[PDB]
């Protein structure tokens, strides 16, 4: 349970950091 | 512990990511 907790938050920090950066691009 | 290592993993997709998306959108 609290590894596959840390891994999708982090998980939620990759989509925010494409995402920013995609906003950003375009 | 293993809650570090996974953190590091997911932490080097979020620059693998961010730099990929700054690659590309640059």
């Amino acid at each position: 349970l609290i590894v596959n907790s840390v891994l999708l938050f982090l998980a939620f920090v990759v989509f925010l950091l494409v995402t920013l950066a995609i906003l950003t691009a375009l």
